[PDB]
């Protein structure tokens, strides 16, 4: 498989928001052909960046969400941003 | 009325692309409401990047663009992207 991570930028204070964003509103992806699920990461030290770590059976996975429904959903959060900024951090899974 | 400034950067020779794509691949936004057009402009000295110059009645015109039709437009080209990067420039027109 393969795991993606996004660095998201958040300013202080509104990780709580950015959270409330994953749970009241569309954490909905699971029924994403060849997603594995993601995790949710809030940074304690080392960091200050939200990490959304996402496994996938393969990177053509990941474009069926990315070039498909990704583009489109969310529209009125990303209307409304809480995020500042995001990386794409791409890897292949060689152990675990 | 306002203006809305996009540098767009674009790698070396990419600009013939990008260029194809404002033309020869859906130009078309300018029945959009409060839309009153836009210039490409080819940057030749001072500059590298790509600048779409777009005037409107009102910021409410601009955000009819970018919080409606935008985020869903040209999905195939922005799933192959020829742009590197975006700027926007916000704008009250004070002269003319
Ligand atoms: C549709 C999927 C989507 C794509 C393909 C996309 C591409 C994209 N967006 C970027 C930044 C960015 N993109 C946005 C926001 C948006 N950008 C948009 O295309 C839309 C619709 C919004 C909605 C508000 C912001 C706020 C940044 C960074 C600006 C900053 O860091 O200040 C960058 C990199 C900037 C750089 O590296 O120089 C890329 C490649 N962003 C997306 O959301
Ligand atoms: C593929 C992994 C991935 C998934 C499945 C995902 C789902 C997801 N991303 C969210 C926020 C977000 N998602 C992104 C960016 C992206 N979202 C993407 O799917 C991609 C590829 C990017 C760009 C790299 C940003 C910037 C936010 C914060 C949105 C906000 O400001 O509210 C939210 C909260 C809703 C919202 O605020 O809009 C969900 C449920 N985010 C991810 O990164
Ligand atoms: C909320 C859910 C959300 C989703 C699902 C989303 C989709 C999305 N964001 C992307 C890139 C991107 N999107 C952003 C940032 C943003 N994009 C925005 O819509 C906003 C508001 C920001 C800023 C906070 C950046 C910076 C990239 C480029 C990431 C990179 O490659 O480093 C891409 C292209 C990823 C790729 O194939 O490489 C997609 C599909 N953007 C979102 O925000
Ligand atoms: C301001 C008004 C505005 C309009 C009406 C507009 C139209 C427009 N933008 C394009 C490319 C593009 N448009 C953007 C970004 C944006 N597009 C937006 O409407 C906004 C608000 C942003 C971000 C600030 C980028 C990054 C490209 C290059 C896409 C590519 O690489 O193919 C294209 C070519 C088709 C394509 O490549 O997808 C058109 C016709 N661009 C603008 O900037
Ligand atoms: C092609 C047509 C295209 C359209 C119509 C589009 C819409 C779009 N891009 C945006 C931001 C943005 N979009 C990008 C960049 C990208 N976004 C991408 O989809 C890709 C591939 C890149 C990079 C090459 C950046 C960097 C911003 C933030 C610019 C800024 O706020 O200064 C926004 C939010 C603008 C705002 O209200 O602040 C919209 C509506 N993005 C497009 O690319």
């Amino acid at each position: 498989p393969v795991v993606k991570i996004n660095a998201i930028e958040v300013p202080a204070g509104a990780g709580p928001e950015l959270e409330k964003r994953f749970a009241h509103s569309a954490h909905a992806v699971e029924n994403s052909p060849g997603f594995l699920g993601f995790q949710l990461l809030r940074p304690v030290k080392g960091e200050e960046r939200y990490f959304v770590v996402t496994h996938w059976e393969s990177d053509e996975a990941f474009q069926a969400w990315a070039n498909g429904p990704a583009i489109a959903a969310h529209a009125g959060h990303r209307a409304n941003p809480v995020a500042t900024g995001a990386s794409l951090l791409e890897f292949e899974v060689v152990l675990d």
